[PDB]
C-alpha cells in the first residue's frame, strides 16, 4: 500500500509542513469570502424620498427655519415598530400633525402613497451597499436572502462538478484552475453593473469555493500519515475560524461594498501564481496509471525531506509490488445503493447525515444574517472568531478525554439552547443577547469538528466515503435551505430564530441513539 512509501519518503517532515501551511492559508480568505454578504448586503434605516426635505428649493421657500425632526412628521406616517414609515409616503404634506395634537389613526393608510421617487439610505455606517444600490428594499425585500441562496446553491454545484473532475485530471490542477476562477469572478463581480450579473457572478464564486475547499481536504490527508488525521482536519478547521478575525479588520477599514470585494477576491490572483509551485498526491498518480510522474514527484518529497539516497532508491518494481493491493483488486467506490441496502447501517445513517444537515442549515441561516443576533456586527464578528478557537480545541481534547457521543450531543445541545435563550431575552439587555449568540456559534463551530471527526468512524473502511459524502451533500443541502427561512420573519424577528434554535437541539437529542466509537 501507499502506506509504505510514505513511510519510506516522510510522513511528518519539513514538506508535509511547508505544504500544509500553504494549503491552509487560502482557507481564511475562503472564510472571508463566504461571511462578506454581513457588511456587503447590509440593510440601513430606508426613508422615502420626500419633496419637502431633500429639494433646497422648497425647504427655503417656507420663510424662516423649520427642524428636520419637525418637518418630517408632516410627510411620514409614523410606521409600525416604533419608527418612521419604511416604505410610505403622505400624499400631501400635513401641518396637522405638526403643531396642536398628534394623531395616532388619523395618519391612516388612506391618505398614504408608495415610494414613488425611491428612498433615502443612511450613509453613518456603511459608505455603499448592495441593498442601497438597487433598492431591495420594501416590495423587493425577499430578494436579498434569495440572492445568498442563489450564492449558497453554487456551492452544491460546485462539489457536485470539481468532484468527478478532480479523479480524472488531477487535484492540484483543479486547485489552480479554482484559485483563478474565484479571482475573476471576485474581481467581476465587484464591477456588476445589473443585479443578475451580480448573482451570477457570486454563484461562480461558490463553485470556485467548493472546488478549492474539496481538493484541499482531498491534498492534506493523502501526502500525511493516518495517524495525523485528526490533527490535520483541526488545523485546516482552525484557519477558517481565523478568518472572522480578519473580516472584521478588513470590514473597519473599508465601507465601500465593491472595494470590500476588490480587496477579499485579489490575494487569489498570488494564490493561483504560487500554486505551481506544489506537489500533486503521488498515490492518485500511482493508483490511476501514471509511474514516471509518480516517481519523479515521489523523488522530489523525498528531496525535500532531506533524504537524497532513499528517495534514489525508489524504482518502478518497488512501486508496483508496494500498490498492488489497490491496483490488483480495485475499490471501486461502493455505490450509495449498496451502502443503504443493508437493513444492519440504515439506523446509523440516517441519524448521522441528520447531524450534518442539523449544522448546515443552522449555521448558514444564522452566520449570515449576523445583524440580528446582537447590536453592532463587528464586535460580534470578532467575537466568534475569538471564542471558536478555544472552543475547537476543547472539543479536541474531550474526544481524546471523554466519549464522542456525549460530546457530539452536547455541543449541538447546547448551541441549540444558546440561540433559544437568545431570541427569548428583551433587546434592551443587550450584552447578554450578544454573549449568547456568540456562545450558540462557538457550539456550532465545535459540532462541525465534532461530527466531521466522528462521522468517519461510524461506518466500516469499505463504504466510509460513500457515508461521509452523503452527509456533506447533507450539509450543503441544509445550507441552501437556510436562508429561505428567513422570509417567515414577516410574521415577526422570533419565528426564524426558534425554528435555528429547535433543530439543533432536536438534531443533537437524536445524536444520541447512534453508538459510541
Ligand atoms: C457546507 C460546507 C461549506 O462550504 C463552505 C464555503 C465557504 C465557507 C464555509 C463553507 C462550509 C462550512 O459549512 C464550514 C463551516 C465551518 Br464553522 C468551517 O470551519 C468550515 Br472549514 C466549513
Amino acid at each position: 500500500a501507499f502506506s509504505e512509501l510514505l513511510d519510506q519518503v516522510g510522513g511528518l517532515g519539513r514538506f508535509q509542513v511547508l505544504q500544509t501551511v500553504a494549503l491552509v492559508v487560502p482557507i481564511m480568505w475562503l472564510c472571508t469570502q463566504s461571511m462578506l454578504e454581513n457588511f456587503s448586503a447590509a440593510v440601513p434605516s430606508h426613508r422615502c424620498w420626500v419633496p419637502l426635505l431633500d429639494n433646497s428649493t422648497a425647504q427655503a421657500s417656507v420663510p424662516g427655519a423649520l427642524g428636520p425632526e419637525a418637518l418630517l412628521a408632516v410627510s411620514i406616517p409614523p410606521g409600525p415598530n416604533q419608527g418612521p414609515h419604511q416604505c410610505r409616503r403622505f400624499r400631501q404634506p400635513q401641518w396637522q400633525l405638526l403643531d396642536p395634537n398628534a394623531t395616532a389613526t388619523n395618519w391612516s393608510e388612506a391618505a398614504t402613497e408608495p415610494c414613488v421617487d425611491g428612498w433615502v439610505y443612511d450613509r453613518s455606517t456603511f459608505t455603499s451597499t448592495i441593498v442601497a444600490k438597487w433598492d431591495l428594499v420594501c416590495d423587493s425585500q425577499a430578494l436579498k436572502p434569495m440572492a445568498q441562496s442563489i450564492y449558497l446553491a453554487g456551492i452544491l454545484v460546485g462539489a457536485a462538478v470539481c468532484g468527478p473532475a478532480s479523479d480524472r485530471f488531477g487535484r492540484r490542477l483543479v486547485l489552480t484552475w479554482s484559485y483563478l476562477q474565484m479571482a475573476v469572478s471576485g474581481t467581476a463581480a465587484a464591477f456588476a453593473p445589473t443585479f443578475p450579473v451580480y448573482c451570477l457572478f457570486r454563484f461562480l464564486v461558490a463553485f470556485a469555493v467548493a472546488g478549492v475547499m474539496m481538493n484541499t481536504g482531498t491534498l492534506v490527508m493523502e501526502w500525511t500519515s493516518a495517524q495525523a488525521r485528526p490533527l490535520v482536519m483541526t488545523l485546516n478547521s482552525l484557519g477558517f475560524s481565523f478568518g472572522h478575525v480578519l473580516m472584521a479588520a478588513v470590514a473597519y477599514g473599508v465601507r465601500d461594498w465593491a472595494l470590500l470585494q476588490l480587496v477579499v477576491s485579489v490575494p487569489f490572483f498570488l494564490c493561483f501564481v504560487y500554486s505551481c509551485w506544489l506537489a500533486e498526491s503521488a498515490r492518485w498518480l500511482l493508483i490511476t496509471g501514471r509511474l514516471d510522474r509518480g516517481l519523479r514527484e515521489l523523488q522530489r518529497v523525498a528531496a525535500i525531506n532531506g533524504k537524497r539516497a532513499v528517495g534514489d532508491t525508489l524504482t518502478p518494481q518497488v512501486l508496483l509490488s508496494a500498490m498492488q493491493e489497490e491496483l490488483s483488486v480495485g475499490q471501486a467506490p461502493a455505490s450509495l445503493g449498496t451502502l443503504l441496502r443493508t437493513p444492519g447501517l440504515r439506523l446509523r445513517t440516517c441519524i448521522s447525515t441528520l447531524c450534518w444537515f442539523a449544522f448546515g442549515f443552522t449555521f448558514f441561516g444564522l452566520a449570515l444574517d449576523l445583524q440580528a443576533l446582537g447590536s453592532n456586527i463587528f464586535l460580534l464578528q470578532v467575537l466568534i472568531g475569538v471564542v471558536d478557537i478555544p472552543a475547537k480545541i476543547g472539543t479536541l481534547l474531550l474526544l481524546s478525554r471523554l466519549g464522542r457521543r456525549p460530546t457530539q450531543a452536547a455541543s449541538l445541545v447546547l448551541a441549540g439552547l444558546c440561540i433559544l435563550a437568545n431570541t427569548l431575552v428583551p433587546h434592551e439587555m443587550g450584552a447578554l443577547r450578544s454573549a449568547l449568540a456568540v456562545l450558540g456559534l462557538g457550539g456550532l463551530g465545535a459540532a462541525f469538528t465534532c461530527i466531521t471527526i466522528y462521522s468517519g468512524e461510524l461506518f466500516p473502511t469499505v463504504l466510509r466515503m460513500t457515508a461521509v459524502g452523503l452527509g456533506q451533500m447533507a450539509a450543503r443541502g441544509g445550507a441552501i435551505l437556510g436562508p429561505l427561512v428567513r422570509l417567515l420573519g414577516v410574521h415577526g424577528p422570533w419565528l426564524p430564530l426558534l425554528v435555528y434554535g429547535t433543530v439543533p437541539v432536536l438534531s443533537g437529542l437524536a445524536a444520541l441513539l447512534l453508538p459510541e466509537t
